[PDB]
C-alpha cells in the first residue's frame, strides 16, 4: 500500500484550435489542490491531457491514484492506442509521427510513476469534482494568459 489519493481532469477549448483551458483537482484525505490555466490557441484533446499531467506531475511520492475523467480523447487513447504506441516507437503504422506525441509521452512517463486505475465518466454521470472541473477549464477557456507553445498549429 501506498498512497490513496483521487483526481479529477477536465480539458475545455472554443474552437478548434481556440482559446482553451484545464481543470483538475487533486484529493488526498479531505485535502484538496485545484489546478488550472487557459491558452490562447490550443485543441479539447490538448487541454485533456495537460490536465491530467498537471494533477500526476504534482504528486511527490507513488499513489494508488483513481483518475477520473469524461474525455473521450484520453479513454480511446489510454485503451485503444498508448499501448501500440510503445511497440511502434510512437509512430503511426506509417512510420509517422502520432499527434500530440510530446503530451502523450508526458503522461505516459508521469503514469509509470504511480498505481493508476481509470473511472471513465459516462453519460455526465459524473460527481460534483467533475463539474468542477469543467468550470474551472471553461473559465480558464475564456481568460487565456499562455500559450501552448507544443501545439503544432493545422490552422
Ligand atoms: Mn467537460
Amino acid at each position: 500500500m501506498l498512497k490513496q489519493v483521487e483526481i479529477f481532469t477536465d480539458g475545455s477549448c472554443l474552437g478548434n484550435p481556440g482559446p482553451g483551458g484545464y481543470g483538475a483537482i487533486l484529493r488526498y484525505r479531505g485535502r484538496e489542490k485545484t489546478f488550472s490555466a487557459g491558452y490562447t490557441r490550443t485543441t479539447n484533446n490538448r487541454m485533456a491531457l495537460m490536465a491530467a499531467i498537471v494533477a500526476l506531475e504534482a504528486l511527490k511520492e507513488h499513489c494508488e491514484v483513481i483518475l477520473s475523467t469524461d474525455s473521450q480523447y484520453v479513454r480511446q487513447g489510454i485503451t485503444q492506442w498508448i499501448h501500440n504506441w510503445k511497440a511502434r516507437g510512437w509512430k503511426t503504422a506509417d512510420k509517422k509521427p502520432v499527434k500530440n506525441v510530446d503530451l502523450w509521452q508526458r503522461l505516459d512517463a508521469a503514469l509509470g510513476q504511480h498505481q493508476i486505475k481509470w473511472e471513465w465518466v459516462k453519460g455526465h454521470a459524473g460527481h460534483p469534482e467533475n463539474e468542477r472541473c469543467d468550470e474551472l477549464a471553461r473559465a480558464a477557456a475564456m481568460n487565456p494568459t499562455l500559450e501552448d507553445t507544443g501545439y503544432q498549429v493545422e490552422v
